[PDB]
């Protein structure tokens, strides 16, 4: 999965912590 502070795409659930928001984590 992805880190917070990672680039993470919007709705694709891609991290373990954080939203992804403005495809950042």
């Amino acid at each position: 999965c992805k880190r917070k502070g990672s680039s993470c795409r919007r709705t694709s659930y891609d991290c373990c912590t954080g939203s992804c928001r403005n495809g950042k984590c």
